């Protein structure tokens, strides 16, 4: 693990300085094509990549599991629903699946901590029978983390070995608003008040009980923000650590993450805590509707390119933004050139 | 032409009910699925749809033409390179080419009014070699725009006719973004200083300039804000007067039409002045990085969904969202729904 956090490659500055050259020199006004333009370049930059913004298989890896705060009333969905909607990522009726399918982009379903039986057709990854209640203890132990956070690392970056090049990241998991939002305070240093969210549905009366939980659970673990791994173990979940995990994989192979929406931001801080070579390898997807996004992006320094007010999860808000990745890629590649047209611009 | 005008259909309220309730019932929390879900109604009361959300064939639009208020300098692009341009487009190298190769989307490359001899290859429907100075005059008579608009209308409609589902907007015009402002100032009653920006590239210095000849375009032409061909005519251009004409055919047509950038909205504030029955039909695509955008969206009352700094033209934003129309159909009719699972939501 420290050695895997050691290998994470920096980006190649010089395929860089290449991309941006040949940008600079397509078939319109520099700089018109804005942030498809920045996109480019910072693909180019990656290692796995080989030099220039590409893009081959696409994979939408989906961290599954199950919360003990579920019992705190922080969420309307019946627990099982975890579980249900796990074995439906396998028949491809859910929304992952669906935008996953017109992206052309593969979905891997991951059992990291569901509350039920083995579900055939789902990658086994369990680590318990869902996670500690957080309001009032930890959700697991480092050592807990750590081994997922190895596992799943290594799983992502084998996917690389056979011909994936652009990764997405997404969830299921009942209540997991609740330690996303937990992080998030932790990582920013904002009150629970402001980023805490309706989640799937929660009515605005029960909202105060939300708050409350989170408070609790901080107050209760200690997290320290300075170390994202004891905030993970803490007050996070094995679906978050799994996320985080995927991103360290990416890193390390030097490829491209999307992230989706809230739970993927509260993974990202944490990631980027514990790596801060990961940064350059995220890319936003789109603008949660959770309430405390804002905040989140803002720590991360990112804008998302996509505004749905979407606040499904599932890692459909990545699926959703790999057209966009493709794009950019066209463009680098099939536009024609200013010079050949004789164009000349001041 | 009041003909035309007159047998816009209104939207399906019926098909709009029974899509929302379909909507309800899918695999996911209400309302989860944010703008998808608003788009997917949106589609479903088009007349030309079928009383479903649905995409078949896809075509971008591009009306290129020539203003005589390039010789004001107010703008960096030599004259030439709308006759360039156009003809690249009938290679496939530009960026709307690229990108609605991407989208699986045609391109339809229209000379409205280029100056420069007629370009093989190139749909003709020319009206003069480039329109009027508007800084000393009307850029062409209200029979030409009425002509012109009647003509490209038809031409919309008839694309229908052959399998067309969802069209995009798009121009080509060294210098467009001036009377793309005058119009905006006008519609919006916003001073020119406000919605006056670089366009392609123009330099800070010469940006007061500009400014002075929209005020001059604008005191001089007098144009009615009430009357939309009276604004186009005046103090629009050619490529201003096509890119509203589909607008107006789509509609007629009962189908959608995607926005492009700047210059896009500008001709859709003059199509919802001539005809407010045409608002229903438009779908924004982009936020344009044009200094004007912000107002005139406002106007439109749009927010659009991407956020990528573009101000190229030509239609590329439209082509880009393409996929996002095609997701909200696939979300609709492929994912599964919550009763089959046995799913219960309080
Ligand atoms: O932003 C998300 O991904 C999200 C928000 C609420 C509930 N589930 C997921
Ligand atoms: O927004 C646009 O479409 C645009 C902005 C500037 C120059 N050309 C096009």
């Amino acid at each position: 693990l420290h050695a895997l956090l050691r290998d994470i490659p920096a980006p190649d500055a010089e395929a860089m300085a290449r991309t941006q050259q040949h940008i600079d020199g397509l078939l319109k006004p520099p700089g018109s094509l804005g942030r498809l333009e920045t996109l480019a370049v910072q693909l180019a930059g990656m290692p796995g990549l080989n030099g220039t913004p590409q893009v081959g298989e696409k994979a939408v890896l989906v961290m599954c599991a199950d919360h003990g705060v579920w019992d705190e009333g922080v969420a309307v969905s019946p627990k099982i629903v975890t579980a249900i909607q796990a074995a439906n990522m396998t028949r491809g009726t859910t929304g992952v699946c669906v935008l996953a399918a017109q992206a052309g982009a593969k979905v891997h379903v991951i059992d990291v901590g569901i509350d039920a039986e083995p579900i055939p057709g789902v990658v086994n990854m369990r680590v318990a029978r869902g996670c500690g209640n957080i309001a009032v203890g930890p959700a697991m132990s480092r050592l807990q983390a750590e081994a997922l956070l190895l596992e799943v690392s290594r799983y992502t970056c084998d996917l690389a070995q056979r011909g994936v090049t652009l990764f997405g990241v997404g969830e299921l998991g009942m209540a997991n608003t609740t330690p996303a939002a937990a992080m998030v305070s932790v990582f920013t240093g904002s009150d629970a008040k402001e980023v805490v969210g309706i989640g799937a549905n929660l009515p605005p009366s029960r909202i105060d009980n939300k708050v409350d939980v989170v408070r609790r659970a901080i107050a209760i673990n200690q997290p320290n923000p300075r170390d994202g791994i004891d905030v993970l173990s803490k007050v996070g979940g094995f679906d978050l650590v799994g996320m985080t995990g995927v991103m360290l994989g990416a890193a390390r192979c030097g490829l491209p993450v999307l992230l989706d929406g809230f739970l993927s931001y509260s993974a990202a801080l944490a990631a980027c805590q514990i790596a801060p070579a990961v940064r350059p390898y995220l890319i936003p997807s789109h603008f949660s509707a959770e309430k405390g996004a804002r905040i989140a992006l803002a720590h991360l320094s990112m804008e998302p390119y996509l505004h749905m007010a979407m606040r499904l999860g599932e890692g459909s808000g990545a699926a959703l933004a790999m057209p966009i990745v493709e794009a950019a890629c066209a463009m680098f590649h099939n536009m024609g050139e200013l010079a050949a047209s004789n164009i000349v611009l001041p």
